[PDB]
């Protein structure tokens, strides 16, 4: 009738759980901004230089024996460079989304 002792050391483990549980996630949840982070630099790069290869292809394509193909590479890269902004993005979130915690 009075043993709330149990009610408030029941509390007390899922308070150690809880707190436990709610770092795990904050830490997780960094790992991945981090990481985030790096693949999206390296992306960035491979994308940057594709963008001014594809280009220098558009460019050039004119004036070039094989213009018919030239057209189509740089066309074939321009189908890589929309999927890789796209992924971009995507990592652009979740470090955005992360870094909007650390505000909170």
């Amino acid at each position: 009738a009075a043993s709330l002792v149990g009610e408030l050391q029941a509390a007390d483990a899922e308070y150690q759980n809880l707190a436990n549980q709610e770092e795990a996630r904050f830490n997780e949840e960094r790992a991945q901004a981090d990481a985030a982070r790096q693949a999206l630099a390296q992306n960035e790069q491979v994308y940057n230089e594709l963008s001014q290869r594809a280009q220098r292809l558009q460019a050039e394509a004119n004036t070039r024996f094989y213009k018919s193909q030239y057209q189509e590479l740089a066309s074939k890269y321009e189908d890589a460079l929309k999927k890789l902004e796209a992924e971009m993005e995507q990592q652009k979130a979740v470090i955005s989304d992360f870094e909007k915690i650390q505000a909170l």
